[PDB]
């Protein structure tokens, strides 16, 4: 019902993801 990205999903994308929007300033 409620969940698209389990933990290692959400962890993986999320960081991976967030690294990429980090970039953004380099």
């Amino acid at each position: 019902k409620k969940k698209k990205q389990s933990w290692y999903a959400a962890a993986g994308d999320a960081i991976v993801s967030f690294g990429e929007g980090f970039l953004n300033a380099w």
